[PDB]
């Protein structure tokens, strides 16, 4: 659908069979989800944001549903302020910015 | 215009008489610009995200042109790693997320 930005663009996602709320973030290269138990193999990496760097678990080829749309790709799991859906998955659901 | 998300959604902006490149960020509530000697009154505040918080100067009623689109609002100035256009200004230029 078309989403305006007067409020945070929050949507419901399904990951690991569990429902969560996440923010569609065009300023995020990657997708970062709060700590959780997620089925799959992972590797430790570090990512950066506005305030600095944090340690996260990188999971590849993870099936995730975003607002009813299917995506399968890399999901980083760690101590993020909020769940964010980044460009790696926004492109998969065909999201674009328009004005 | 329509901006795909294959790469970072960077656009040219004009602020304080200077042209800069900025990232259209739907995951940012506010607008944060790289350290610049903007004239006028300001208030010190703290903003955060991945990695923690940073100290910025809050300026009200700052004129800013985003990809040819004029806007006026609150602009934060500080040691941000990237110039970020947040929702406070994205709404003014009528930007939406579409999928
Ligand atoms: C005016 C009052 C402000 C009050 C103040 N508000 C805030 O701090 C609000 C919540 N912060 C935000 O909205 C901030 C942006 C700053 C801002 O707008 O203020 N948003 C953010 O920080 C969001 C995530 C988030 C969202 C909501 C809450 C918390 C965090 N991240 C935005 C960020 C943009 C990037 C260009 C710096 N992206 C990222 O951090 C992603 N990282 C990346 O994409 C990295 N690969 C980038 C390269 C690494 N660095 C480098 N090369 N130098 C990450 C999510 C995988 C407060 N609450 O204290």
């Amino acid at each position: 659908p078309q989403i305006t930005l007067w409020k945070r663009p929050l949507v419901t996602i399904k990951i690991g069979g569990q429902l969560k709320e996440a923010l569609l973030d065009t300023g995020a290269d990657d997708t970062v989800i709060e700590e959780m138990s997620l089925p799959g193999r992972w590797k430790p990496i570090m990512i950066g944001g506005i305030g600095g760097f944090i340690k996260v678990r990188q999971y590849d080829q993870i099936i995730i549903e975003i607002a009813g749309h299917k995506a399968i790709g890399t999901v980083l799991v760690g101590p993020t302020p909020v769940n964010i859906i980044g460009r790696n998955l926004l492109t998969q659901i065909g999201a674009t910015l328009n004005f």
